[PDB]
């Protein structure tokens, strides 16, 4: 009985490595070379992997997991009973795979064109406009144009995508696809836990929002910013207003303590995409963690091709399921923002290497948030002014209270601003999946949440036919989002714990764990667990306790909360957006 189940897991593990490696190869070849031929091969490998999933999943379902004594085998077999899309009938499975490919291709090849002028891709062209233009109409052109071309083009697919992903979820024992996705956390209290964490971050976010709103009023004019209303969504330096640090120049707390232009410093010093990834690899090995293998450097795509290939630019990390071949695909630009992205992606690679010897079913993060958090933890140390000065990308900024508050503001514009964005994406999709948002009101309900959680309004009133969620990568690519909310909370818990393990004293935001072997050992022991244990065990190995908590993030930013409250009170700011119905008049 126990013996047949053990044998089954061994056979599943052997055969899964082969077929998933072939799938990953076809998927990579399409993502790095969008053509009719690579698309056709990819759809064929989709059917091959479904045949495997159906064979082994059907077997797994013949086991009564209740009667298995070994808890590791029990856990693997329970997981393999979920066929995901391979539960669908063949005709629906083919339709679903084609819909997914059509949606992700539509996003990745969309362009926005000037009349009898040039056509801009999202990366680098439109993202550069959003980051650097300080002209309301130019930002509006890029913001609206991207939604018109990418978002509107996904709408034709999304209702059928929803029907099919939900159908597969029901065939695997869930009530809808959002139930299935939430199950990855194995935490019955997930929704309440996330809401409580969101509420703890409100003082910081509301104060940041009011301060930034005032600064935008100063630059863009009183006729275009309502000091008691939501902020227009195209003014925050980022296409989705999900991180705001590119408008640091407009909001700097102490302009008499300026920072060196880090993009120009990186360019003058000869930085390249490969150098950026080499620096990330060096930070990981300084903690005693694993270097990426030589193969990574030969096979990764670390910059946009110049040879005519169309590619999926959106950065991502790839496991080829053979314990040897790991790769990053990123259209890297030489700037500080993308150095942080490089660390994020190298954190995924680290996790892949740490859990490579577990059974494939257990080769995941402790929960999806943990997978997202590893690289960001190291990037918190890289981002310190002390570390950036050691890279010759900032001047010496220490010993200055003004530089200290400036740094905390730079960090808040990304980390605090992202909290409400990362909360709302799957609040929307969970309600699409459970049927309480229909295609009649996709876009209206999206904007209701953008208002409620982020305090943003669209600069141009939306019209029927708009599908602004489709203009965000994870929606057409069907990548869950609450992982990023979880990550941004727990990365500060991990930073706090690793800094204490490294012997740091003083304010958390001054900590840099470079070269700490004690810090590396904490992370390594947790990552080696993969998905073999409930995630509170990995939380315990890193932090010494088992809960998710916003306390670390709040501690990191405490000096900035104090500064923001004093500043906002001086100016008479009304926190929030009680005039929540305000929208731009022109
Ligand atoms: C329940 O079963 C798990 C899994 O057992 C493993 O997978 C099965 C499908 C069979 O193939 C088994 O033969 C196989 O061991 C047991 O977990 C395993 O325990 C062993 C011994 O404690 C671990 O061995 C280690 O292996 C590494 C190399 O990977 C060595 O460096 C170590 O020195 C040590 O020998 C093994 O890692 C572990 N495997 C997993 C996936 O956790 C588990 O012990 C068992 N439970 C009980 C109560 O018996
Ligand atoms: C353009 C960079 C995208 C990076 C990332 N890319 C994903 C691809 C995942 C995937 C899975 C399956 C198939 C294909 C792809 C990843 O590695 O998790 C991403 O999406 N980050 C989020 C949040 C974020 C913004 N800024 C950051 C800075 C640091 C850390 C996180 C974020 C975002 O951009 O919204
Ligand atoms: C892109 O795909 C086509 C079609 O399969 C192939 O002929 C070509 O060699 C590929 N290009 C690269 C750079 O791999
Ligand atoms: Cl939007
Ligand atoms: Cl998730
Ligand atoms: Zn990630």
């Amino acid at each position: 009985d126990e013996a047949e189940a053990s044998k089954f897991v061994e056979e599943y593990d052997r055969t899964s490595q082969v077929v998933w490696n072939e799938y990953a190869g076809a998927n990579w070849n399409y993502n790095t070379n969008i053509t009719t031929e690579t698309s056709k091969i990819l759809l064929q490998k989709n059917m091959q992997i479904a045949q495997h999933t159906l064979k082994y999943g059907t077997q797994a379902r013949k086991f009564d997991v209740n009667q298995l004594q070994n808890t590791t085998i029990k856990r693997i077999i329970k997981k393999v009973q979920d066929l995901e899309r391979a539960a669908l009938p063949a005709q629906e499975l083919e339709e679903y795979n084609k819909i997914l490919l059509d949606m992700e291709t539509t996003y990745s090849v969309a362009t926005v064109c000037h009349p009898q002028g040039s056509c801009l891709q999202l990366e680098p062209d439109l993202t550069n406009v959003m980051a650097t233009s300080r002209k309301y109409e130019d930002l509006l052109w890029a913001w609206e144009g991207w939604r018109d071309k990418a978002g509107r083009a996904i709408l034709q697919f999304y209702p059928k995508y929803v029907e099919l992903i939900n159908q597969a979820a029901r065939l695997n024992g869930y009530v809808d696809a959002g139930d299935s996705w939430r199950s990855m956390y194995e935490t019955p209290s997930l929704e309440q836990d996330l809401e409580r964490l969101f509420q703890e971050l409100q003082p910081l976010y509301l104060n940041l929002h009011a301060y930034v709103r005032r600064a935008l009023h100063r630059h863009y004019g009183a006729q275009h910013i309502n000091l008691e209303g939501p902020i227009p969504a195209h003014l925050l330096g980022n296409m989705w207003a999900q991180t705001w640090s590119n408008i640091y120049d407009l909001v700097v707390p102490f302009p008499s303590a300026p920072s060196m232009d880090t993009t120009e410093a990186m360019l003058k010093q000869g930085w390249t995409p490969r150098r950026m990834f080499k620096e990330a690899d060096d930070f990981f090995t300084s903690l005693g963690l694993l270097p990426v293998p030589p193969e990574f450097w030969q096979k990764s795509m670390l910059e946009k091709p110049t040879d005519g290939r169309e590619v999926v630019c959106h950065a991502s990390a790839w496991d080829f399921y053979n314990g040897k071949d790991f790769r990053i695909k990123q259209c890297t630009t030489v700037n500080l923002e993308d150095l942080v992205v490089a660390h994020h992606e190298m954190g995924h690679i680290q996790y892949f290497m740490q859990y490579k010897d577990l059974p494939v079913a257990l080769r995941e993060g402790a929960n999806p948030g943990f997978h997202e958090a590893i690289g960001d933890v190291l990037a918190l140390s890289v981002s310190t002014p002390k570390h950036l000065h050691s890279l010759n990308l900032l001047s010496s900024e220490g010993g200055s209270d003004e530089h200290d508050i400036n740094f905390l503001m730079k960090m808040a514009l990304d980390k605090i601003a992202f909290i409400p964005f990362s909360y709302l994406v799957d609040q929307w999709r969970w309600r699409v999946f459970d049927g309480s948002i229909t295609k009649e009101n996709y876009n209206q309900e999206w904007w209701s949440l953008r208002l409620k959680y982020q305090g943003l309004c669209p600069p141009v009133p939306r019209t029927q036919g708009d599908f602004d969620p489709g203009a965000k990568f994870h929606i057409p690519s069907s990548v869950p989002y609450i992982r990023y909310f979880v990550s941004f909370i727990i990365q500060f818990q991990f930073h706090e714990a690793l800094c204490q393990a490294a012997g740091h004293t003083g304010p958390l935001h001054k900590c840099d764990i470079y070269q700490s072997k004690e810090a590396g050992q904490r992370l390594a022991t947790a990552m080696k667990l993969g998905f073999s244990r409930p995630w509170p065990e990995a939380m315990q190995l890193i932090t010494g306790q088992p809960q998710m908590s916003a306390s670390a993030m709040l501690s990191y930013f405490k000096p900035l909360l104090d500064w923001l409250r004093t500043e906002n009170e001086l100016h008479g700011e009304k926190l929030g957006w009680p005039q929540y119905n305000w929208t731009p008049n022109s």
